[PDB]
């Protein structure tokens, strides 16, 4: 009884032992190992320390302007603030957008737009998931829907051309007078190419439907200006705030505001169907402690020194892209234009699916990728290969070189095993295959250590040693 | 380059002042004020340092043993061991019951389990909001679907005997029979007395629907054995892990698995496929960690009494205010809540809720059974669990209650002033402009804002 | 070719001697037997003389002055006949009524209403099934949804009080306030009373839904002013134009027009793209002939006296019925039909539609508002619209009514045989097998077809 | 109160003078006039009789096996048989095919199915409208749902080619895999070639969707052999009863019964869904005297002299192509393998729209419809011709070139009228000035006259001058 008061203070490293050594564990892992994961990062210290503070008590239901509950002061002075920097942050006029920075993550932003603007079982297109697309743009086959979208919803993908890898438009044009979309996705998990805005904006228009832009994956090239920017084009554009952004997992939905057409003009209705429909519609109190954290990020995400730490992510892109092609890898549409790189990995005799698994073993992370072509979604043919987290180490073209090698020298032990299985065998035999025999196993133990060393050399984001 | 290292390295205090400045005027905030808002408590550091962790850059979609990336050798330790202690903590049973513990909030986890028993359209029920219902149980006009439930699903609320303020369950078991409901929520947001859960089983399974139970409001209650367990009865619970589980912003979903009745539980893969792939995306593994800690603390025999403490203010607070003349809703209550119909005192909670704000005292309206107008709520809502956590007892407590209701009497004062009639806004103006109020205001703020200093305030040392 | 013609110009007696057969021998089942069954009638010559015009042949998809193809000049002048003897029967101001009369039956009016002004998914109440009311107006159980209104749209039913066999008005107007119907249906299928149309109006008018009424059962019965209008409080009326209109099988949805409250009815179109191009392709121009005629028929003093007969058959049926000591639900009758609770003879519908049937006094069984078991329904419903359009008046259902309960007594005997317990099919059995039974059967059929032979058959001269 | 009773008996033509004048002003209508909407046809006496019979009385909810009321002994009888020769007019086995008579009409018989087999929001597929399909196979805008299909189901049309006017199958087939369909429809209310089934077979079970055939429009063909029966590779086969099958209006479902797929088999289940949906799921009582003289129908449909009826329906409309590509007309798909044929009027500079009121004027009945090309719906290109209903009067070859020519005279006439216009005229307009213009309005009575004189030369099926 006496103690409980004594138990709100013990810190964490004394109040729990147990989470404390995984936590620590961890921090060493992600030291010791290359992470090539398109989707990670690291997020600096500073937005570390806001999700920590007293922010987390507070409930806030509603927004600054009308809140269910008082004492908001302060909550409204950091919404508030959150979306000053968010607009800014992309150079948008007050005018023209508006943004909410409540959604709890990348997921709940897109549904939260869907809900708003779509409504039950109204239509949604988007790019097909083995051509690079993400589930919540719709993902069910011809006898289950399996993402909330799809259930929902009504949803039907577009793909792309498997001879050039990039999306194709014209077919894209042509069932959209069929399908009727209320809403078209801009947005991608896994392409090295940017998205013609343009074309799509076009698209939309003429079906009379919604243009999504979902950038969780550049929306930090975005803002430095590397990548073209989606919201040229775009009604609305949804976002995770990790990623190449930088920040703690969040996400916001960035609207439009004013004219939308002419004659004799007609409004933009957006701002308010999206809000209602984060709340009261699908989430309750927000995160404030992430909305903070938020906040750090876009501050530091207008810095010329996250500006320069975008360039570089690119330049190392394109530097292991180059490394490769040398190395006689096929690169799906042959480059990339951004932080990322499906290597197809037929053109060495094996598929992403064993390749994963072996690299991770070597403590080179990544994860396989179906490529345009592919038969089979049993048996993925591509890496995919990102550079943001690397490059917040400090990782330059020289050592992203390196990196290839590292890689490299992965497949050929992929290879190496999978010629030691047989034509048809199983992931579950070839990955057993590589757990009870000494003779690869040894061959991993070499490459897990030359691959941890290098990572030494480059330092770790985040607090000291957390 | 030269400077972008330090920069990721660099403390918040130095690298952004204006969010740290906010971050500092709130905890002062919280400090000098007195929280009686039923949802609201304070973490402890313990669970506030593990969100900062670096278990934020790790993305881990899937499930331990089936996650879509590797290198979660960590990740699944944790996930895990937090799921150990999930059933641990509630007593539960590994082999009767499952536990998910990815959702990102209380609302996330309802629908998620919304989301894999019922389906687009399928029918539910839960407690009418004006009688303490939650939104995410259903809220509709008879023109508009407002709330996610209620616009992807097809919601009826029960409501509760107006003169008992009780739920009316003979009436819920009535309608049932026409409704069909396919899932029946045992859930509040504002009700102080335990569920018949037993009786709602027996409706559930009369009509083959699901019984759900969201313990959002009483989960550190229930685990500390203070208030009926739900499950005892219920096949699915989910809960928010913050509230009165004083842990971080985060939700879970407990589901049984074993024979039903031969005929067995399918409910462990339908909730774990709708939460992922189906709503969410990589999990939030720092508020994992969070929620770990909290319930590593929650199993201890301080946060035990913390809870028996918890409960007994609340009736001393009650107590105190029947003493003072105020009307309670039912009568009194059996957990950390009270409703206080100020009917029967000539105001309503909407003005109240507000000066009494003014004074520092935080808390807010809700309609009592009776009201005919949801555009003025007899009642206001008061909760213990936070004013708990910083040490009040008893004593404390009933001076809190003279608190309240010295204010009560300055918003009744601003009522008078301004007439029998008038417009919410007519009366915010006078309780601002006139000598006499603000002036009040400010006496009973000070009052306040002393009393509260006497107490700690949970959390990271000082911000 | 040389015989291609003869064949297209050829009778049916010659060209198809089978169906012929058929036609006959059913001509002659219907005239030698007593219709009872509360949804037959007899269609006049004239009705029938229209079904065969070659109104059949032409396409006429659309409406007078909006049709899809051409020379639709006189289809035109039908259809637009037809809605004027339809306003024109029912005393509407063609200024805030209007009516499409392209429906193909009964069921599809009320789906083309529901598609129109429901939607997918949207809500309808309507009489439960078991109380007297149709399929149409909803019908699914806590497993699966049946009736087509039941799966495009949710329906929840209303009951009748189980001790006065009375629509609970009350309790209707209660839910509806949790339910939030878009439509209310003013129906039965088997009621005996007249509906309280103006109580339905509150109510509708309360949750700002629409109120539309089924009178397929007593269209005819309004027409001659015998029972009250649906038309004074409705904002729709859909009904079949067979039953107690006499016509042949179609439908009519009949729509307000002008003020509703300014603010005006916008039914007229939306019922209208509903019916087509919304459910429907080429419109039966023949059926609506047929309608048609019936209208002219049923403004008729001959129609009008038909009715009052109707009715007064039905009352003196009734009382003679209660005089044998039969219960009759809601004690008595204000229409065309009445529900027979066999309980107080010992015995069931069920069985009871059975033995009758094979004394050729054709009837059906209907479960009574106590009813426990609804695969044992307590109920017969008896009507006289047939009957009585063969000249039946009331010493002649009191003949009858002796007939039926003849035959009571012997579907009672085949139960002593068999047990106070057994089965359905235990029970036939023995209504088959036994010298004294089947004897006891044709004893009855005997004189139930003789006493029927007494009465004319209308229709086409002879068949 | 005595006159009633002589009410019911009084023949029509004295109980109601009224509607019997109709009548028989609509009798001589179609008399003079000449019949060219596909669609249309004339009943023979023997089922317009079957119509007028007792079988109106009769309530029978349910089917043979089980009925919700008794004495239903020949209603049975009607029923059996009535499917015992549906099942025999085309040569199906009753143990691989079921069939339900019930149906109100043909677009009720293929929402039965809707119902039974892909449920609220189910994907469905079909021919694209202006391209030639069917409203009930689907029908909406990019905002808003018109047709019962589109409203309570998810409806997707493919095309055809616009350079061969044929169905675009490679199309379907790719598109199929990003719609998934639960069920294609196979059927076209203007389209002159024969489907394949075959092809639309594989797409199916591909998508392990179901096929469902629409032969509304030459059901009539199918009995006689005339064009390929869509039972061969078919899960369903829905159609309409009258049109050029000849019986009264009314529908029927035909569906599989028995295994399905190997592997170990697995069964149809086609039969209850199909039979439950229709009642006690759409429909009441069935009407029976529509039953009636649909089994008088079918018994007519199965003599040779119907099988000759039909090669002749062929083999007219081909003499009519001929006449109409001689006199410089341009047939899409250049030609028909049935019934009907669609005439691109550009070919002549002009639209059907104008061109089917004039002609209309001349006592020449057809309709519009947009050509595979045309740009605009309100303007479509094409005429639809059929020759069914004519052919059931005795036209023979050459008979029908006479026909054609006078459906060019009016063609010219109808271009005579548009140059007097305008290039921005309306259809409001342009019909106003064929009828206040004495000019025209004369040369339409001189056809008109020369139209009605002809088909006076032909004689009237139906009953004696009813
Ligand atoms: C918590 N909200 C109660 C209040 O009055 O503020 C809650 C929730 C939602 O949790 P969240 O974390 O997303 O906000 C869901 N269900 C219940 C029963 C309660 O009490
Ligand atoms: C007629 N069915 C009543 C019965 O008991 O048989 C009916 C209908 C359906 O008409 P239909 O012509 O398609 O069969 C619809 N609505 C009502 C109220 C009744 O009474
Ligand atoms: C990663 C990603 C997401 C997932 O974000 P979460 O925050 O993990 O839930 C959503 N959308 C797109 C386009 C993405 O790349
Ligand atoms: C004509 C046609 C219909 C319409 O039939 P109705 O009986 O008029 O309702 C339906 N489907 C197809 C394919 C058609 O050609």
């Amino acid at each position: 009884w006496s103690s409980h008061e004594q138990m709100l203070a013990q810190p964490l490293k004394d109040s729990d032992a147990e989470v404390y050594d995984i936590i620590k564990k961890e921090s060493n892992r992600q030291r010791v190992g290359l992470e090539l994961i398109a989707s990670e990062n690291f997020a600096s210290r500073a937005v570390l320390e806001a999700l920590g503070s007293c922010l987390n008590n507070k409930y806030s239901q509603g927004y600054p302007g009308q809140r269910y509950y008082g004492g908001t002061e302060h909550i409204d002075e950091l919404e508030t603030l959150c979306q000053k920097r968010a607009l800014q942050a992309y150079g948008l006029d007050p005018q023209c957008w508006g943004v909410n920075v409540q959604p709890y993550s990348g997921s709940p932003a897109n549904f939260a737009v869907y809900t708003a603007l779509v409504e039950p079982h109204g239509r949604i297109m988007g790019l097909d998931l083995p051509d690079g697309g993400h589930l919540t743009h719709g993902f069910m086959t011809d006898k289950k829907k399996i993402s909330a979208t799809s259930i929902f919803f009504e949803s039907m993908a577009y793909k792309v051309n498997p001879d050039t890898g990039y999306i194709d438009y014209d077919r894209l044009e042509e069932n959209a007078r069929l399908f009727h979309p209320k809403l078209i996705i801009a947005g991608t998990s896994c392409y090295s190419r940017n998205l013609d805005y343009g074309r799509l904006r076009k698209i939309a228009d003429e079906n009379g439907a919604y243009l999504m832009a979902d950038m969780a994956h550049i929306s930090g090239l975005v803002v430095a200006g590397v990548v073209p920017s989606p919201f040229e084009h775009c009604h609305v554009v949804t976002t995770t705030t990790h990623k190449t952004l930088r920040g703690c997992r969040a996400g916001m939905i960035f609207y439009r505001r004013g004219v939308r057409s002419v004659d004799k003009e007609i409004l933009y209705n957006l701002e308010s169907l999206i809000n209602s429909a984060v709340f009261p519609g699908l989430q309750g109190g927000p995160h404030n402690h992430a909305i903070a954290g938020v906040a750090v990020a876009l501050k530091q995400a207008m810095t010329p020194e996250f500006k320069e730490y975008q360039r570089q992510v690119v330049a190392n892109c394109r530097a292991l892209s180059a490394a490769l092609v040398e190395l006689g890898y096929k690169i799906v549409t042959g480059g990339s234009d951004n932080h990322l790189i499906l290597v197809d990995l037929r053109s060495k005799g094996t598929d992403g699916g064993r390749a994963e698994k072996v690299l991770e073993a070597c403590s080179i992370a990544c994860n396989k990728n179906t490529c345009p072509g592919d038969k089979s979604a049993l048996r993925p043919s591509g890496l995919r290969l990102g550079t943001p987290a690397l490059t917040s180490r400090g990782l330059l073209e020289k050592d992203f070189q390196k990196v290839a090698h590292f890689i490299h020298r992965g497949i050929e032990l992929t290879v190496q095993i999978q010629d030691d299985t047989g034509p048809r065998a199983t992931l579950k035999e070839f990955k057993e295959k590589l757990a009870g025999d000494e003779k690869h196993q040894r061959a991993v133990r070499a490459l897990r250590q030359e691959v941890e060393s290098f990572a030494a050399l480059f330092p770790l984001p985040g607090l000291p040693g957390f």
